[PDB]
């Protein structure tokens, strides 16, 4: 609607729409690696991404997104913590105004620069709108940005970008291979949490790698230079669509390592 990331607008308002933004398991948090306990009853997540069909990028007004063909087993993310597959939806960024912020999630409150999610949805409930009603609906897979050398597996996004600039954009994007996202790592934490935008729902077993990607100051640049506005409204930047970390409560972080 209305919600968004300013002052007016921005997560400390969402409750007022979105009551559960106060609920028992929201997301973001903040990470204490010393308080995460390596849980050795978790699997090694499976990332199946050989057969992702992405379908085109979005200017939502709030991120960019990166669809895809969810309609049979293609991309799909099991093992970990998770029970059943679950497919890949889509995939977007959160990141900052300045390379100190722009993740979700923090780690001993470190900020990253910026934070991929893959959304992915439970099979067990046929469709991504009955998956946000459950507990265990959806899986996201969020791996953070810094700032160092390129990622040449994000270039084809990153390049793109200028045909979206504003909010309600579209552009086909077909061919597109999420494994180049992925860092050598798929050591994570993983906690049950919920959607970090509206509707907040509390359906999501998050899984953050360890390991975070490097991107270079171009590639983060672009991002900085898209709109929230439409084409035609004055122009704000789309910056610092961040919410920032959400009481923990009575919940556990664990680590698949160490
Ligand atoms: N971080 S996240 O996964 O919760 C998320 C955002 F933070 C976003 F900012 C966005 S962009 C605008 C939301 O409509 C997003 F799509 C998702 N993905 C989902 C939420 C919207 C509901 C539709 C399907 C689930 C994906
Ligand atoms: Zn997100």
């Amino acid at each position: 609607h209305h919600w968004g990331y300013g002052k007016h607008n921005g997560p400390e308002h969402w409750h007022k729409d979105f009551p559960i933004a106060k609920g028992e398991r929201q997301s973001p948090v903040d990470i204490d690696t010393h308080t995460a306990k390596y849980d050795p009853s978790l699997k090694p997540l499976s990332v199946s991404y050989d057969q992702a069909t992405s379908l085109r990028i979005l200017n939502n007004g709030h991120s960019f997104q990166v669809e895809f063909d969810d309609s049979q087993d293609k991309a799909v993310l099991k093992g970990g913590p998770l029970d059943g597959t679950y497919r890949l939806l889509q995939f977007h960024f959160h990141w900052g105004s300045l390379d100190g912020q722009g993740s979700e999630h923090t780690v001993d409150k470190k900020k990253y620069a910026a934070e991929l999610h893959l959304v992915h949805w439970n099979t067990k409930y046929g469709d991504v709108g009955k998956a946000l009603q459950q507990p265990d609906g959806l899986a996201v897979l969020g791996i953070f940005l810094k700032v160092g050398s390129a990622k040449p597996g994000l270039q084809k996004v990153v390049d793109v970008l200028d045909s979206i600039k504003t909010k309600g954009k579209s552009a086909d994007f077909t061919n597109f291979d999420p494994r180049g996202l992925l860092p050598e790592s798929l050591d994570y934490w993983t906690y049950p949490g919920s959607l970090t935008t509206p509707p907040l729902a509390e359906c999501v077993t998050w899984i953050v790698l360890k390991e975070p990607i490097s991107v270079s100051s171009e590639q983060v640049l672009k991002f900085r230079k898209l709109n929230f506005n439409g084409e035609g409204e004055p122009e704000e930047l789309m910056v610092d669509n961040w919410r920032p970390a959400q009481p923990l409560k009575n919940r556990q972080i664990k680590a698949s390592f160490k």
